[PDB]
């Protein structure tokens, strides 16, 4: 053929109410930042564990950066058409689950190729792989974050692509300890679907039709970031008074 459908009122209805949801939960101008504990860059070029460990210098910041970004990935879940259908144990389950992913996809606005950093930023919010060091964290993590970014800003998504991508991500059948996976699953066909009516429709040339495995390939490398950031954020919780650099959500999501 191939068949190329059009978007149905409820699938445009869909990605309306999602890219509203965006809108009102993600703020390109980065104002809120001044709000969080300052920054801190230590000297270290090269760049030490030992003394990463001893100041955890970006550490309140980025906590706080994450924390904020935890709280605005909750309210863009709240406005998924469906999220609110499921249990309160189910949402909460997704939530905790997939906040760390949702965080990384998200941070994808604020990376830049210029330089390879995310930029809110200024200079006293750019963040580069050694601000991410002064925070605890190890290359074994940074280094495939840094590809990954890249690797998402080459699919040059539009941006009714990307709040898909990441309803897709939150509403997942296959996390651990959900209890509906049914109900899970439908919502996340629903938006599935969606996803691939859009490209197909709207996606040029194509066939560019490798997009939405493209896209399916992201989730997984997500996971398996994940499973790293979980290693490492055990070793962070690790250090003595760390928990006074983190906050009470960083805690309960990542504990
Ligand atoms: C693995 C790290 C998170 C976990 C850190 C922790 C210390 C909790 O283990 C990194 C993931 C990316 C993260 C990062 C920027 C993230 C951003 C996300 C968005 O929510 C922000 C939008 C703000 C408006 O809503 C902005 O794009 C920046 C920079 C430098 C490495 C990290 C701190």
């Amino acid at each position: 053929d191939s068949l190329r459908p059009k978007l149905s009122e409820e699938q445009q209805r869909i990605i309306a109410i999602l890219l509203d949801a965006h809108h009102k939960t993600y703020d390109p101008t980065y104002s809120d930042f001044c709000q969080f504990r300052p920054p801190v860059r230590v000297n270290d070029g090269g760049g030490s564990v030992t003394l990463e460990l001893s100041q955890l210098s970006m550490l309140p910041h980025l906590a706080d950066l994450v924390s904020y970004s935890i709280q605005k990935v909750i309210g863009f879940a709240k406005m998924i058409p469906g999220f609110r259908d499921l249990t309160s144990e189910d949402q909460i389950v997704l939530l905790k689950s997939s906040a760390i992913e949702v965080i990384m996809l998200r941070s994808n606005e604020s990376f830049t190729m210029d330089d390879m950093s995310w930029t809110c930023g200024n200079q006293d919010y750019k963040y580069r792989v050694s601000d991410v060091t002064k925070a605890g964290h190890s290359l074994e993590l940074i280094e495939p974050l840094i590809k990954f970014q890249v690797g998402l800003k080459k699919l040059n998504l539009h941006e009714e692509e990307h709040v898909l991508l990441m309803a897709i991500c939150i509403v997942s059948p296959d996390r651990p300890g959900v209890q509906d996976a049914a109900l899970i699953e439908a919502i996340q066909d629903r938006l599935s679907n969606t996803l691939q009516t859009y490209i197909r429709c709207r996606h040029p040339p194509p066939g560019s039709h490798l997009l939405y495995a493209k896209m399916i390939q992201k989730l997984a490398d997500l996971r398996s970031l994940n499973e790293e950031h979980s290693k490492q954020y055990r070793c962070l919780s690790f250090q003595p008074e760390c928990s006074m650099k983190l906050t009470p959500l960083v805690l309960e999501v990542f504990g």
